[PDB]
DNA sequence: AAAAATGCGAT
DNA sequence: CTAGATCGCATTTTT
DNA sequence: AAAAATGCGAT
DNA sequence: CTAGATCGCATTTTT
């Protein structure tokens, strides 16, 4: 890609290592991220330390873009990194230079943002309608298609702890593993520890 | 404000009475809307035909801008007329053209996809983590704020049905009223059908 | 050991 | 009435 | 009347 | 155990 490439160019770039945190929630925004390697986290938490996983983004993402439009304007999350991290970094002020030049750019970031609110509304939805078990049945779903997902011959492999399973889908750990048991009580899925196989 | 003067020169102006629908879920997306005059819910329904509304919108914004990014896209939810409406309209066509002669417009329309991004964002957090009562608690008050609610000796009050209050906050009629008979009995509020003043 | 993450029944 | 959450208790895990 | 919107207890 | 939802029944409302 002939665009981005003249993007990056402009940033700098930072690595994090997994688990470390990009962006702190509440703190004063005026800088832009790509990640250029490497996944991440978006959550917010409650009054009480509780997390809640708003998304994960990846490569090709923009992150810390939600401030550019509006002096003074707080980081709206906490951005966590799910794995090692390569991240291009920029100013508004830089990059709003860049727009002017190439307008293109924040063609790919409203993109981004317009992709975010869909499945944000989708987020939205899910809670409203839906169950827990029916919130669970569905991640297993999503994340047995990512490309982190193992082959196996009965399904897909994922691996993750309940603690995010609730954390994803907004029930608590002890709701997951319940909800789990009962899930290969009725052979669709099969768990032991952090280890699944969807059934499919 | 002379960019958006501009702008509006370039559309259509439609009017929609209140009650009726601007724009269909599931239906292809090539046209852009800027409400001119009046204000309206974007709402998405369940299997069952239940409906949740994600937010209300008003003069000056935009609707219908998701599918501007990324040809052969659907409506990603219903919006339907709250009150008599004066409505914008261009065609992502004609408007990308815009974008490209000025792209300060581009940047007031990323500007509302950013903060339509948080509202819905603290939204899940809502239903996350506060319990119904907090839920309507919390609408009551940002409603007693709005500019159509009117003054009283006790403080401000508000009308609306308690179906809508079960839409906002994502539960039922029947528990927004018993909510509301709770709060009241809390000398919090005081409700008589549709009419509620928010004590304060 | 470290450092977390559970598990399930019970209320 | 049923789905979830919070505690009570006993055991198992990645850094 | 039209056309909806309830209300609250009970399970 | 408690917050909500769904039904059972009886009455009240904006077009
Ligand atoms: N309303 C909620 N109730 C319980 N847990 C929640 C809620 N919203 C978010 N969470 C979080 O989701 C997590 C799921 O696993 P835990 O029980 O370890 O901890 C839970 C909380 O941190
Ligand atoms: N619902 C969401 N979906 C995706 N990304 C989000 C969401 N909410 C926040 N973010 C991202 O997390 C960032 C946190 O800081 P900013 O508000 O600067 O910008 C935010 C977005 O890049
Ligand atoms: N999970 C849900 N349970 C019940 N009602 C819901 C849910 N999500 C959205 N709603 C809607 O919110 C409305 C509130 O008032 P009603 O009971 O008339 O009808 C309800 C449904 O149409
Ligand atoms: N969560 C949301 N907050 C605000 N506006 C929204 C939200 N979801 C959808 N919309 C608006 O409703 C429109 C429905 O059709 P579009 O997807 O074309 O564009 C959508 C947005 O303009």
């Amino acid at each position: 890609d002939p665009t981005l490439e003249w993007f990056l160019s402009h940033c700098h770039i930072h690595k994090y290592p997994s688990k470390s945190t990009l962006i702190h929630q509440g703190e004063k925004a005026e800088t832009l991220y790509y990640i250029v390697k490497g996944s991440v986290a978006v959550l917010i938490k409650d009054e009480e330390g509780k997390e809640m996983i708003l998304s994960y983004l990846n490569q090709g993402d923009f992150i810390g873009e939600l401030g550019l439009f509006e002096e003074g304007q707080e980081r709206s999350a906490w951005v966590r990194a799910k794995t090692a991290c390569e991240v291009a970094e920029i100013s508004y002020k830089k990059f709003r230079q860049l727009i002017q030049v190439n307008p293109d750019i924040l063609m790919r970031l409203s993109a981004q943002m317009a992709r975010r609110l869909q499945v944000t509304s989708e987020k939205v939805g899910n809670l409203a309608f839906l169950d827990v078990t029916g919130r669970i049945a569905q991640t297993l779903l999503n994340l047995a298609k990512q490309p982190d997902a193992m082959t196996h011959p009965d399904g897909m492999q994922i691996k993750i702890t309940r603690q995010e399973i609730g954390q994803i889908v907004g029930c608590s750990r002890d709701t997951v593993g319940r909800i789990l048991k009962m899930l290969e009580d009725q052979n669709l899925i099969s768990a032991h520890g952090k280890t699944i196989v969807v059934y499919g």
